[PDB]
């Protein structure tokens, strides 16, 4: 059977990454991944995670499944992180959380659940995007539609264009919003803007869906969820797909969460069961190590605090790197005003390199940036920052 | 949207399990699950696992994904366990192993891969079964067919009936075989019989597919794979879906494997890539904790040996329990000769309780067995063995 099978590789994941590993070159730099690096170039394990794994190691007695909502405070702490401690949603027991596969695993659960149990017809996605989000809603059989989310001349959000595009979004549709750090501009809506949105949302009858993979990498933990909370304040229903693989550096452990918010206690429990069993329909049982590390760190006041600090540490090094990046480019002789990189959010920078300019960095300088022009500012160090800009100022 | 959503529960998994937990009764017994219990009624973690987790705890530095074949010796050790060390398959680099979700995750990969890349039309399943296997091959769009695998008057395999049923199995079809401990009779093919099968297989042109979730729970590690190895000895291709969640007691950690065996080095690598990317097509990245614990235990000669012992320990307690079970029933006044339970394989026993007799045990005695009549002999202890049989001799 296996004889006439065709090969496969091309995928710019293992691709523009193992290709880097097999680039037999001197000072080659890797700005094309989505990991946090410290100043020496390594990718540490959070010490708050290391300590948490220690507690598991000599307190575990069984290694059995307790269900998808069976890990103690995973669900409870997840909601506290999203909606705020003391949030009316959590008092009125209006949310419910399930563990899912890493990152995309959550968004796939939501889609599969949305299809099996609601007459939802269309899902509105942001454009430009990175196409990833589009295929998932299709493979469950929901049509996807684009809305305009991009920047103006002044490197600001074209917020009018956002609304206009979303005009045709019918009620009983689903709209996807990135909670924070919006690949591909790094530009997130002002607080005033989120409320204008949420008000339009509740008015025109959308079912909002939030992705949340980089919580804490914009301004802070509680501040990045300002948008989401603005929605929850006057919404009856919404779905939220979160992910701990970035903010916990449990990269490989694939720890994701789907969170269902319905009108009242009963309505959500009834629905959550369909979701719960929509997961049993699929990818079998979920990984339990990652969910436990998270739960342990979040449910105890002391570890939670160390981890809070470690995260901030990461953010601040990145915010610092953005500065050094802009400055170096200026003094290495770029003409263009790159003062906008500073106002960008999260791990990435978008100077808008052409798809050629990007390839000429790889091929001619060994600087690896994603095909689009996304550069991982978190992989920049004071050591490699300098030839980095040279390569980039030479490409123009 | 969520208002007119219907409830869901019924599933005899969380069902006849949490229903046990909420049975407010005295000496209630739970023979309806698939876990190993020690003599005090608890479900330990393998000490060989505990030591392995320690090694990971202070030797890990990154927590990144290395790919589906990225964990060092996971794949290499998996094949050694299946085909034997020094096996011609492993020298000729003819196999390739990928990590998958727990248990069913492997079998779903194989199906999805089989569909996307081969003109395979039918999958032959054993009947009677527990229906689980059937839905999987469907949801990838392969038609499934039944073959006869059951017992005679004398509690032996009706091996002729097996063959006869498999007569119409066309070439370029896939036949599924349970490697060992065959739910639902506990009767596995004699070595002589496996070869007769394998010979028929190579003759009539089937693509064999082996499931292997209980390796080591029959007679021993190397012996349970006699059947599989007999096939491999003269086969050109086959797929094997293994699972570590039982023999490692990594119940929650969901550690599964799919193994692709092709004609030669090149053919397999080309094909394995389609499989590899058929996994990226879906359930996202796989859990890495469980694969690492296994890899650690298997790749080092010392831990491997402790774990070898722990497994045997489980088997022997179970084989011992079978005895006590038969004897007690005899002296508690059953008339029927239950001497056949002794020759049964794995964790389960099949006295063939009626679907009423099973329910009357739950409702009238608090003895929880699966709706079919499968009893988990591994959940029997010298303490609960006695009222257990009373309940069963009273119902029978």
């Amino acid at each position: 059977m296996f004889e006439n099978i065709t090969a496969a590789p091309a995928d710019p994941i293992y691709g523009l990454a193992d290709l880097f590993r097999a680039d037999e070159r001197p000072g080659k730099i890797n700005l094309g991944l989505a990991l946090y690096y410290d100043e020496t170039g390594k990718i540490p394990v959070l010490t708050s995670v290391k300590k948490a794994e220690q507690y598991l190691l000599e307190n575990e007695t069984t290694k059995l499944y307790l269900g998808i909502d069976g890990i103690p405070e995973f669900g409870r702490c997840t909601q506290e992180l999203l909606f705020g401690k003391g949030s009316a949603l959590i008092n009125d027991k209006r949310a419910r959380t399930a563990q899912t596969p890493g990152g995309h695993g959550a968004l796939r659960v939501a889609a599969d659940f949305l299809a099996k149990n609601t007459s939802v017809k269309r899902v509105w996605v942001y454009n430009p995007s990175s196409n990833c989000s589009k295929s998932v809603f299709n493979s469950a059989g929901l049509e996807v539609r684009e809305y305009a989310y991009y920047d103006a001349e002044n490197h600001t959000l074209d917020f009018d264009a956002l609304i206009n595009s979303l005009n045709e979004a019918q009620a009983g549709d689903v709209v996807l919003f990135t909670g924070c750090c919006h690949n591909p501009t790094g530009i997130d809506p002002t607080l005033e803007q989120w409320q204008t949105l949420a008000q339009l949302s509740v008015e025109k009858g959308w079912l909002p869906l939030f992705t949340f993979f980089y919580q804490g990498f914009a301004r802070g933990l509680e501040e990045d969820a300002e948008g989401l909370r603005a929605f929850a304040a006057m919404h009856k229903e919404l779905i939220v797909a979160s992910s701990y693989s970035k903010n916990f550096g449990l990269y490989n452990e694939s720890v994701g969460a789907c969170t269902l918010v319905a009108a009242d206690s009963e309505t959500v429990d009834r629905a959550f069961s369909q979701m719960k069993a929509a997961i049993r329909d699929n990818y079998s049982s979920p990984p339990a190590h990652g969910a436990s590390v998270v739960a342990t760190i979040l449910s105890n006041d002391a570890l939670r605090a160390i981890w809070e600090q470690e995260l901030t540490d990461m953010r601040q090094r990145i915010q610092r790197m953005r500065q050094l990046f802009v400055n170096t480019l200026q003094e290495k002789g770029a003409n263009r005003d790159f003062s906008f990189i500073i106002k960008q959010n999260g791990m990435f920078s978008f100077s808008g390199l052409t798809k050629e300019q990007v390839l000429r960095l790889r091929e001619e300088f060994g600087v690896y940036a994603v095909a689009s022009g996304r550069v991982n500012v978190a992989g920049m160090t004071p050591d490699n920052m300098a030839p980095l800009c040279e390569a980039i100022v030479a490409v123009l």
